């Protein structure tokens, strides 16, 4: 959903557009600050409307058009045609801006910042709105602090999850460095209240590997998460012993969705988590665990609303972090 028209948008309609642009350019590696600094500008140029002609003068290609009011409009519209993109279109316009960053276009460095620098900046959305104004837009009237106020407003009004321990109970049958099969590892075997006991997604995640032989699924958090130890990081983990395996590679789960059950794939759940967003298969040291940097389960996942029955004397922590 985007609002595209030759008419001034209300704040409700702009908010929808502003959210869309945030989502799109976020995936393209721009910072929330720089996107909002641009939004403050596009609010003044266009009410964040990709279909808007300057002064509502439809079809006048000598005047401004679209989100940043490309002037003359034909420079953009012609670029769009050459690129096989429909010109009056949100994504096409965002693709034009990305192109300008990638091709040393539009921007003039008047504030000791290049366009490539701009999109990675974490200066205030106010600061960056004014940098954008001076460098990209270059208006005849430079005194427009409202673009800054608008930037900071979109920063606050648009758009971390706390990693929650998957299961309702903690009851450890074999901890980190356990003698039977965890020597050298930070793995933990957990049992449920019964056989085949459910556990849930600690955060939005995706299934990245399936080992049918060894009965494991591997998962990677979609975003960086907030950990029980106050760390912010991507995480990757493995669930072993479920039978049959619930999902396939690519499967997407939201925080709290059913992720698996204990099993015999004695009934239990072997769990192991590493730092980062890269699954790297396995190693033995001397016992089997994930390759990569193992993290303590009790430092990563919070135990809010978990019944601890055993325990193993680990620093299990609750967290007051509130999910975005
Ligand atoms: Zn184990």
């Amino acid at each position: 959903m985007v609002y595209v028209s030759n008419k001034y948008l209300t704040m409700s309609e702009m908010k929808v557009n502003a959210q869309y642009i945030l989502n799109y350019l976020s995936s393209n590696g721009w910072t929330k600050q720089a996107i909002c600094g641009m939004l403050g500008n596009m609010q003044s140029e266009s009410t964040i409307n990709p279909g808007l002609w300057q002064n509502l003068d439809e079809g006048n290609t000598s005047l401004g058009f679209g989100l940043v009011q490309w002037t003359p409009a034909s420079n953009y519209i012609n670029w769009a045609n050459s690129q096989g993109l429909p010109y009056k279109n949100m994504d096409s316009e965002l693709k034009r801006i990305i192109w300008e960053v990638n091709n040393n276009a539009q921007w003039i460095n008047l504030r000791d910042m290049t366009f490539k620098e701009y999109i990675k900046s974490t200066k205030t959305p106010r600061e960056l709105a004014m940098i954008f104004l001076a460098s990209y837009e270059r208006p005849a009237n430079p005194n427009q602090p409202e673009r800054g106020d608008q930037a900071e407003y979109w920063y606050k009004n648009l758009s971390l999850q706390l990693a929650q321990f998957p299961m309702d109970i903690i009851n450890i049958s074999q901890g980190e460095n356990g003698s039977f099969s965890h020597k050298g590892t930070l793995c933990i075997d957990f049992v449920g209240k019964t056989e085949k006991y459910p556990y849930y997604a600690p955060c939005d995640c995706t299934c990245v590997w399936r080992g049918d032989a060894s009965a494991y699924l591997a998962w990677t958090s979609d975003k960086e998460v907030m950990c029980a130890d106050g760390s912010v990081r991507y995480i990757t983990w493995v669930n072993v012993h479920e039978s049959p395996l619930p999902f396939d590679v690519g499967k997407k789960l939201k925080k709290g969705d059913l992720m698996g059950h204990t099993g015999i794939g004695g009934d239990h759940w072997h769990f192991n988590v590493i730092d980062g967003k890269e699954y790297q298969g396995w190693t033995k040291k001397p016992d089997s665990c994930l390759a990569g940097t193992e993290l303590h389960i009790y430092d990563v996942f919070a135990v809010n609303n978990v019944e601890i029955i055993n325990g193993n004397g680990y620093d299990w922590k609750t967290s007051d972090w509130q999910d975005g």
